[PDB]
């Protein structure tokens, strides 16, 4: 009994547009390891909702082309982008890890590669956002940047990313 909407990050994803193929490809990390990665190639858009922040997300070829994020405090906010950066598959991503990638589960089971990028970040983001790059802002009505810092910002905000109002 079968929803087309999956799990990632602790967000559940649904696809509203577009569709992709993949490809094994062998990515090297900011920490010179190699990792064999599964790469979706095509535009799509997703839906993300979790339990304390929503998002929308548009990619295409590991390139996050835009995301919106909600959520109810600083750190909800961040968990949604960090998700989606992964998710996003971007070099700058794969280039800031800082890391092994050998993390196990408390059954001592070694994490795939989506989800060992996704560990390394939620135990620390500070060179993925200060690697990701920033963008000047307009005013655009609804809609607020975010620093690195995850601190809002009218002027400037991480490439591609904004907070709705
Ligand atoms: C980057 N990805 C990840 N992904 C989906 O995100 C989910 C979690 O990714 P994952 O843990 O690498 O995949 P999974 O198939 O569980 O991995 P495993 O290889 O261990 O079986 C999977 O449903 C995967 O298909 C994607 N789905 C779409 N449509 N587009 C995308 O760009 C991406």
């Amino acid at each position: 009994r079968i929803s087309s909407s999956f799990s990632f990050g602790g967000f559940t994803f649904k696809r509203t547009s577009g569709s992709s193929v993949t490809k094994e490809e062998e990515v090297l990390t900011g920490n010179l390891q190699t990792l064999k990665i599964r790469v979706h190639e095509g535009y799509e858009e997703f839906t993300m909702v979790g339990q304390r922040a929503t998002a929308i997300l548009r990619k295409a070829t590991r390139r996050l082309i835009q995301l919106i994020v909600s959520g109810r405090n600083e750190q909800s906010i961040a968990e949604a982008i960090i998700v989606a950066m992964v998710f996003s598959q971007e070099d700058c991503m794969i280039k800031a890890v800082r890391g092994d990638l050998n993390f196990v589960n408390r059954a001592n089971q070694r994490l795939n590669p989506m989800h060992q990028l996704l560990r390394h970040f939620q135990k620390d983001a500070k060179v993925l956002f200060q690697n990701w790059g920033t963008e000047p802002i307009d005013n655009v009505m609804g809609m607020i940047g975010i620093l690195p810092d995850m601190t809002p910002s009218t002027e400037m905000s991480l490439r591609g990313v904004r907070v709705s109002k």
